[PDB]
């Protein structure tokens, strides 16, 4: 059964409740994490918790708990559904923003669900993306506003003026000529499994470029992916009317996703 | 009465007693749309076209309505009746706990809030405000959404701007809850809602520049064009008109509230009982 830590206590998650007082529903003041385990250990738990910590601050939220006591109830709620876990902790704005512009009543509550895998055909098949001239402002925030997300594409890709930024909840990678291409970190979230990503790129001695790819050079390339903790590395083999390299996920993806589950034990805590 | 309300779930609640659950995808991902309404003499200012534009956001957002609007203006004027006073009301739409495969967000909760209206301080209309300019635009701006993250934080930076300002690439287009108008050589600019809110504040301003025969070009005013304009203000529907007298670090005429604004704003409480519901 799923849970929801708030006020001291793990309830079950659909009896948790938030005043309507709160900015989070009043003016999407917040921000969160997505964190998932393997073996029932989750995955970059400090790096979450770090990238939490700077969402709140880029965000004027000052932090409601220390990261210690988010760790000890993200463990014991992972423990309380003896299963493998999508962990997803809140930090709301609370009830006002002060005069000296801070958000210093900010309320907080951490989310336990059974974590829910991308359909294996969705690995087998890769996904279709949709693009978008837009992009995320404050993109180094993990922030809860996700209405342009929603309103055929298993997800959305910021492309502002063509060039390709990051997903709605994915870090995006191109395939051109055996490169890997991602979004720098000026532009894009830093994702832990970009890292992760990056850091075995650099032990396959596989080149990465660092800077936004085009849609212009879409039908140049072999192949393409989106990662995240949940979705691990899922083939993109399309985007827009675009198809990438010969429609079907490529070597080097499967290759990467192959070490990525091989190397993980390393990030796990 | 007085004590500030919230219907939700069927019932009129001390504000301070209502909650949302946290599976609410208005929490998690910020999927909710909402109208901002205010009495004059205890009664709703432009209550059917703020009721429209919510069935617009919700809409445009891919959330189906969860209540009728003919529901939604009765839940209002039951609970301004209930408040006695003048009353800020805010109907939220938020997105439920799914998004559909049809994706729709199909079980939508909705809730109102009825607080003491706080108009802005009278010295803020005698001295006028300043504005944050910030290089971004407001995406699908024809929708009342509930994110303001930008709001905030873009008062991290700014010493002590009433309001941000989207000005995308220099184009001046709107605030974050304000229409913006420009007054250059006696008319009045303001952005094409194509790309600004359909303010209910700034549609009456509009009838009133067209009974007052004041030309309005719909276009977004330059930051570049700043220095040659004589007065500049914000609508919306607690703020009324309120005069701008600085944008970034440009005093805009000689830093003052400017004729054009006020007689607007005179015009705007004279006339105000003809949209009145
Ligand atoms: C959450 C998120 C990701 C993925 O980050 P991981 O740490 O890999 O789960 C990527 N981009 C955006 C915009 C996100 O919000
Ligand atoms: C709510 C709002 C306004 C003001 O609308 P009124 O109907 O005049 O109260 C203006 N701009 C934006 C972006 C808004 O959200």
């Amino acid at each position: 059964m799923n849970l929801c830590y708030i006020d001291g206590k793990f309830l079950p998650l659909e009896e948790a409740k938030l005043p309507v007082t709160d900015l989070i529903i009043q003016r999407g003041v917040g921000v969160f994490e997505t964190i998932s385990t393997h073996s029932r250990r989750p995955l970059m738990l400090t790096p979450h918790l770090k990238r939490l910590e700077g969402s709140a601050t880029a965000s004027s939220i000052v932090m409601p708990a220390t990261l210690d006591e988010m760790a000890r109830i993200i463990r014991e709620g992972i423990k309380k559904m003896g299963c493998e876990t999508m962990v997803l902790p809140y930090i709301t704005g609370g009830d006002s923003f002060g005069k000296d512009h801070l958000f210093s009543s900010s309320r907080y509550f951490v989310i336990f669900e059974e974590i829910r895998k991308p359909d294996p055909i969705l690995y087998e098949k890769g996904v279709a993306l949709h693009p978008i001239n837009a992009e995320r402002y404050l993109p180094s925030t993990k922030s809860i506003n996700y209405m342009l997300s929603f309103t055929g594409a298993y997800e959305i890709l910021y492309c502002p003026e063509g060039e390709i930024v990051e997903g709605s909840h994915s870090t995006f990678f191109l395939i051109k000529n055996g490169h890997l291409i991602t979004a720098p970190t000026s532009r894009a979230l830093s994702g832990t499994t970009r890292q992760i990503v990056l850091e075995l790129a650099r032990r396959g001695n596989i080149q990465v470029e660092e800077r936004c790819p085009l849609l212009t050079e879409l039908p140049e390339a072999e192949e393409a992916f989106i990662t995240g903790t949940v979705k691990e590395l899922l083939p993109v083999v399309r985007i827009g009317d675009q198809i990438i390299g010969n429609g079907v996920p490529g070597k080097l993806t499967k290759h990467l996703h192959q070490v990525y589950l091989s190397s993980i034990v390393e990030w796990l805590e």
